[PDB]
């Protein structure tokens, strides 16, 4: 188990935050997959956690977007981590939110709540989205309008780069919700599918097996009810050894709080 050391820490709200750490040399992974991380209790005992790594697999530096669960064993913890400090790392990549898992199509769709945008933080910077898909779709649906903040600046200045903020801009859009605070566009991922609203207010043909591929993450209820409207759409899950037209992963264990 590696330790690494925090370079930099944004705090975003009273239960978010992102930061950055040093990586191992040698850790190699694919945009989407996540790693085990932690701190140690009083006893010198480790605390590890599932994290989707947040930045692309090019990225030099290894970010990560995260919840605060006061008397959350990690978390309550974590939340305190400050620039020179160092977290766990286990340098051993998984998941099922990659592109290899996904058959080539034209349309890639990123459905997150909550934290679960980590996964496609890294995702929306990985060239090979844009190349083995003609458009990128990224809805992220939260209670308000300041834990949508880290996705937008994310994509922000993706979209303003120099380089290639034109290139993006077309190829990626961005549909961000809430759900309680008021904003000019609202509602569940699963409801905006279901009513075709998303496919209207984006100016976009329905969702078709044929064109389209999706990735879900959320709590587990959201990726359940999620993958129903997909499969309703025509869309299968798939997987690395028969890939399909979805994957999904879950955002946290729990109902999430
Ligand atoms: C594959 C996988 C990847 C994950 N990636 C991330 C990630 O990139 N960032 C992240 O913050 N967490 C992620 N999680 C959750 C993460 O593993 C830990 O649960 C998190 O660090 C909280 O730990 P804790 O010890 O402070 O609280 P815990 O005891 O783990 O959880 C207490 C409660 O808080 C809630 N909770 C935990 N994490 C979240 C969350 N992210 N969002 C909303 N509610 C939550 C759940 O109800 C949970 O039961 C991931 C989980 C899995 C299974
Ligand atoms: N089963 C689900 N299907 C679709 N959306 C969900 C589901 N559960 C929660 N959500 C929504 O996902 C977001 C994050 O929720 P949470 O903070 O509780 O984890 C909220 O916008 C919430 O909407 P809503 O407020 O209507 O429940
Ligand atoms: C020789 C032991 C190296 C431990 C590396 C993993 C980080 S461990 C982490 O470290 C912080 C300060 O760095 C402490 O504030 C925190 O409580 C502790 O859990």
């Amino acid at each position: 188990p590696d330790a690494q050391t925090v370079t930099s820490v944004r705090h975003w709200t009273d239960t978010l935050f992102s930061f950055r750490v040093t990586r191992p040399q040698t850790l190699r992974f694919r945009s989407g997959e996540f790693v085990m991380i932690g701190l140690l209790d009083d006893n010198g005992k480790p605390i590890m956690r599932a994290y989707s790594i947040a930045s692309p697999a090019w990225d030099e530096e290894l970010e990560f977007y995260s919840i605060k669960v006061p008397d959350g064993p990690l978390t309550s913890r974590l939340q305190h981590i400050k620039v020179g400090e160092q977290i766990i790392l286990r340098p051993k990549p998984v998941g099922t939110l990659v592109i290899d898992a996904l058959l080539p199509g034209k349309r890639l769709w990123f459905l997150a709540t909550g934290t679960g945008i980590a996964p496609f933080a890294s995702l929306m910077r990985e060239p090979e989205a844009y190349e083995k898909f003609d458009e990128v779709i990224m809805m992220h649906a939260c209670r308000t309008v300041a834990e949508l903040e880290y996705g937008r600046q994310l994509v922000e200045a993706l979209q303003e780069d120099p380089l290639i903020g034109e290139l993006v801009e077309g190829k990626l859009k961005y549909y961000p919700t809430t759900t309680r605070e008021e904003f000019h566009h609202m509602g569940r991922i699963t409801d905006n599918l279901a009513s075709g609203k998303v496919f209207e207010d984006l100016g976009i043909a329905p969702m078709n097996p044929e064109t389209d591929r999706a990735m879900v993450c959320g709590s587990l209820a959201f990726n359940v009810d999620v993958m129903k409207v997909l499969e309703s759409y025509g869309l299968r899950e798939g997987a690395n050894s028969e890939p399909r037209e979805f994957v999904v992963e879950k955002a946290f264990v729990g109902e999430g709080i």
